[PDB]
């Protein structure tokens, strides 16, 4: 969750993105943070710069981040979804307090271009 915890392990999963794709070199990773999220995206970009010089097949990538929507899951009352009103925060089932978000409160990876070893 801590921004710089994050892209340590950010730029780790770029590689093994790297190895997994079979390729040599990444020329822009974009990402996506919440909307809502517990990350800071001012920290995030100057945590990229400082973190992506330590690793030859991150180094040149171009970092781009695209907000989005939180999605949340009740405590046991089957109902994972969307919120669409200042209901944020609850169940829209029930209005059970005690729901998690389980999307866009830390930091998912889109896409990546990338060079093929
Ligand atoms: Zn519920």
């Amino acid at each position: 969750m801590h921004e710089y915890s994050v892209v340590s392990s950010l730029i780790a999963l770029c590689e093994e993105h790297a190895k997994k794709n079979q390729a040599h070199k990444i020329e822009r990773v974009v990402v996506g943070i919440g909307e809502r999220s517990a990350m800071d995206k001012s920290l995030f970009v100057s945590a990229f710069e400082t973190f992506r010089e330590e690793s030859l097949v991150c180094k040149d990538a171009i970092l781009d981040i695209v907000d989005e929507k939180v999605e949340l899951e009740c405590k046991d009352c089957s109902h994972v979804f969307k919120p669409n009103a200042l209901d944020y925060g609850v169940c829209e089932k029930c209005h059970s307090k005690n729901v998690i978000i389980t999307q866009g409160n830390e930091m998912r990876l889109l896409s990546l271009e990338m060079l093929a070893e």
